[PDB]
């Protein structure tokens, strides 16, 4: 039911246009109609938990969009292009990912991600 998590709980919302759940590994577990993730691009993402420091240098990619660090701890690592951009949150096994426009605010992006992310953890994942 990962597939009801992107299409309910995350673009269900409103708050994102495109999403997925990668593994901590970069593996997708499930996304979106138009949204996916290379392996090395996940496995990269995975890997700016640990250290940003090369994200936060070079930025990151993500389904071929560039984006520009602005927050990156251990646990949020967010990404901006223009006016839209990437909100990624890392869970105990997986690791969210919702893409916002210029249409929606960055904090209502944020906040659902956030949100669910708790949840799951609650649940071990």
């Amino acid at each position: 039911s990962w597939q009801t998590y992107v299409d309910t709980n995350l673009v269900g919302t409103g708050a994102v246009t495109q999403a997925a759940i990668i593994g901590h590994d970069g593996n997708t577990w499930a996304t979106s109609a138009g949204f996916a993730v290379s392996p090395a691009n996940g496995a990269a993402l995975a890997n700016a938990f640990k250290d940003a420091t090369a994200i936060r240098s070079n930025g990151f990619e993500l389904a071929g969009t560039r984006y520009v660090t602005i927050r990156a701890d251990d646990r949020s690592v967010y990404g901006k292009k223009g006016s839209a951009g990437v909100i990624t949150v890392k869970t105990s096994k997986a690791i969210l990912i919702g893409v916002y426009n210029e249409k929606i605010q960055p904090g209502t992006a944020a906040n659902v991600v956030e949100k669910l992310a708790d949840y799951l953890i609650g649940q071990g994942f």
